[PDB]
DNA sequence: GAATTTCGCGACACAAGGCCTGGATGTATATATCTGACACGTGCCTGGAGACTAGGGAGTAATCCCCTTGGCGGTTAAAACGCGGGGGACA
């Protein structure tokens, strides 16, 4: 149900993880995504908290800045949702 | 010492290179002619454009592992260098 590289995320804290080890993202919405500026993974984790940890508004919010589809989407916001729960 | 004579000198001659000049030739140019091949105009009709749908190809992440890179220590096989010379390039 759950990639490994979510689980690698989840375990320890974020710190200073490169925005590309979030789960559902890989080397090209990584890519994109740090030319758009959210160059860092706790970056987009504040992306996450300013929309009030809704699901539809984060998912839509990544499908028009990197332009993931359904899946990375749901992914990333997924492992999110499980941080914030495990360490905030 | 005088006269006759052989070697050299100057005038005549000849020969060769370089330059001055002109003609024959071909080349580029102005004028004039004209034709047939390019340019434009029209009918139509066949091919390109547009709207819509289904589905498969491709994009993108996740993951494994292999194989490419880097490093080390010896061990020589091969490269560098100099030197004499003779055969090959060049005129």
């Amino acid at each position: 149900t759950t990639s490994q590289k979510h689980r690698d995320f989840v375990a320890e804290p974020m710190g200073e993880k490169p925005v590309g080890s979030l789960a559902g993202i890989g080397e090209v919405l990584g890519k994109k995504l740090e030319e758009r500026g959210f160059d860092k993974a706790y970056v987009v984790l504040g992306q996450f908290l300013v929309l009030k940890k809704d699901e539809d508004l984060f998912r839509e919010w990544l499908k028009d800045t990197c332009g993931a589809n359904a899946k990375q989407s749901r992914d990333c916001f997924g492992c999110l949702r499980e941080w914030c729960d495990a360490f905030l």
